């Protein structure tokens, strides 16, 4: 279904490196409809939570600490295959595997700095989704390119 | 002072055609600073105070029904003259006036979907910020960048 | 009103050097709607008529054999204000008189070589667009955007 | 050889999100030379015809429908090896196998509003080339820059 | 005549900043002809010569100590009008009073870090050009585009 | 290690065709500091040097005649991995093979006219780096941004 949604982030390092707006034009130009939006500063806590999956690994510490340094912008992007899509304009987690063409692929040299976050999966999108942003903070609304973005 | 403050919008027209991130992009480029980021469906009463200076004009209640129509995004920015500096980005009110280079000489052709807001003075972006962000959604924060855009 | 139309077209020197695409992306960009687009090389006839106002002028063959030197991309561009709006596009007919931002200021240099055209007024605009389009060539359609673009629709 | 030729189109719904001056400069800047261009709308009946070898595919009445439904803008494009190159430029035919860098990467999202068409082959191209184009509508002409592009030349 | 020749430098906070090749694709989209450049340190006799005309004015030993801090890119351009057209893809000396479209409007807030210099007369061009440019690292070539760019 | 560097050259077809300042952008976009730079002719000789392991190729004597027929420009580009990843930025030696977002995949179709070289290992980069530059020709100077491009 068109209406997946997934949460992307740009990074403390993409907020310091002016990548916000650059980042954010790649996901509108694609088609996919932005829900959500905002500027924040996480807490050490949150960032542990957000990357609870890798708490035994030994970069551990220094993500939790990096990511909970200076804002980030979170967002919520909807559509078809969005998880995946989502990935896909993001590039692969160590920028040196990375494309030309993808933001890390594009932006970014270090894995410690790739500049941005996406969701990897449907189930975990929700959950971070549900983690970052409040339902109030969520906005339904229709695109008025929708028929020219999906065929059905 | 560098600690200037205003507040964007880019308008329901500006979300819809898809300029959300060409605009932060602008502001990012020239060397000020995001501060608050928020994406939200203005109510009708929302729209009526921003816009409360043009109770009086003709063409108020279309403004206030459109700016309430759909999601708009809500920025703060600062920099040093970034009231003035926000204005010249965005050009011209009507975009009949506004000149290749600005946002609405690039992207618009109509005074009443002209894609975007500013504040017009020091004392109406302070008023906008405290109507629009509640003080914990700014966030502060030094640029990397500080000691190369300013001399000072 | 918004079904106002002008003739704009990359001359040939903007097809050589690669601005055909940048300066139909600037139009699209501003929100006006694309009614008419070909490629042809005009014959030198067909120049002297298009420039016929400027006969008198010292730069007036060399205008001539220039345009007709190889192919133009010939354009019909719809919307409110489209004959002032695309001329505030293109920029100054000198490019040294025009900034950055417009066409001309971006990607040009000499008045000669300016890259591009626009009709000079609502009248001459109808004029050129039926000089260069038979009315079968024109496309009539509504752009999905068009609600978003203008109050009044 | 270099003389190679392809058709490109934009489709209705490229057309219809300002994709037309994007998709011409990625062409433009990669090397290859503009030789026939126009906007035209499309009948079913063409439609059909130009996608014939798909009749017998589920999805083919929506598409010749789409096809038909507004304008399209129709290239043709010569150069080295342009008919795999076009297709390279265009990305794969479902956008969500697309990769970031190509048309349909950076621009669509579903395998029925994919944006573009571009001929599989160059028997297929000469065929599409024919089918929408008259042979006094493509322009030969002799880019200022083949000597820049292309060794042998 | 279209051998006019000017000097422009990305000066200190450009560099850093990254400005070096969006200041250069913009004086080749122009159509103007890149004859000289190079990366290098200035010293600080360099910059107080350079500046010699400014050296009683109050900012003096600031933008000489500026412009000695760090890697310029020096460049030669070549074109008709080159001088004038340079300065007008500049933009005005205070980035507060450039407009969108050129380099100091688009990408600079201060008069103290204003990314960029252009020679301001044919006069202080050659000047320039003989005091950063070794005859050795001019190139003399002809671009293929030159009857594409000028009618003569 | 951060220190790695690698020779980046803007072929004459490059330079003939604008875009030394796009290629440019790009490295500069990746996070990659430039550290030389220049504009020159390379003599024959040069060429036949630069390219001593094709000298057995049947190309050989066009490619040098080419790569001597007027200005490159030449670069040294400093970071992690940086000589794989000028590569990557490359693309494909025939841009018949190079992907969209890569410089040959975007602006290139003929594997002799094929807008730029990299250096193929740490190796061949100190060679050439060595052969086209002085000593006293790079910048040494450290980025403002390294802490936001490297965790270490
Ligand atoms: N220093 C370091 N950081 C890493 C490494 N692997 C991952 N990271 C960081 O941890 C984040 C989360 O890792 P992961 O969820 O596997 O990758 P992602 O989903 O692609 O971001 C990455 O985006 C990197 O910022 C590593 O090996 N070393
Ligand atoms: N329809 C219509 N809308 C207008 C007119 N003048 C202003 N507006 C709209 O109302 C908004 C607020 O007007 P104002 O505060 O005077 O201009 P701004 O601060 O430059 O945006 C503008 O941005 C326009 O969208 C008008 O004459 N007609
Ligand atoms: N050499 C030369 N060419 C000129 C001069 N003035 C105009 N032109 C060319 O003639 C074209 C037509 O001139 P005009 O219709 O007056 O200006 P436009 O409507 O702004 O294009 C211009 O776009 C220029 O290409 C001139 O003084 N010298
Ligand atoms: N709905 C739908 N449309 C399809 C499918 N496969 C192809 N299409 C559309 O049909 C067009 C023609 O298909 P084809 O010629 O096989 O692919 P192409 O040459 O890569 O464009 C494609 O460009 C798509 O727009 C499908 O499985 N479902
Ligand atoms: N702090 C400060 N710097 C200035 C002032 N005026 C000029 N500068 C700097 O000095 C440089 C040289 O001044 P000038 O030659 O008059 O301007 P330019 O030719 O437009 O750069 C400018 O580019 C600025 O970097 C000023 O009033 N204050
Ligand atoms: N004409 C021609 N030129 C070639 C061929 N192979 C390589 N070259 C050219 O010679 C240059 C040097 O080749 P090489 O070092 O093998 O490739 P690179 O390091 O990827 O540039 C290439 O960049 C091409 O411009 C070929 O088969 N034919
Ligand atoms: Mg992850
Ligand atoms: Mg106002
Ligand atoms: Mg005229
Ligand atoms: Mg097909
Ligand atoms: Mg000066
Ligand atoms: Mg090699």
């Amino acid at each position: 279904m068109p209406s997946e949604r997934t949460f992307i982030a740009v990074k403390p390092d993409g907020v310091q490196r002016n990548l916000v707006g650059e980042i954010i034009k790649r996901f509108e130009n694609k088609g996919y409809k932005l829900v959500g939006l905002k500027l924040l500063q996480p807490t050490e806590e949150q960032a542990k939570q957000h990357y609870i999956d890798l708490a035994s690994k030994p970069f551990y510490s220094g993500l939790v600490s990096y990511f909970s340094s200076g804002p980030i912008v979170g967002m919520v992007w909807e559509g078809l295959g969005v998880v995946k899509g989502g990935r896909v304009l993001l590039g692969a987690t160590n920028p040196a595997d990375s494309l030309p063409g993808t933001i890390r692929g594009d932006f970014a040299v270090d894995v410690g700095r790739n500049v941005c976050h996406g969701s990897d999966s449907v189930e975990s999108a929700k959950r971070e989704i549900a983690f970052w942003f409040k339902a109030e903070e969520l906005v339904s609304w229709t695109s008025h390119s929708v028929k020219q973005i999906y065929e059905r």
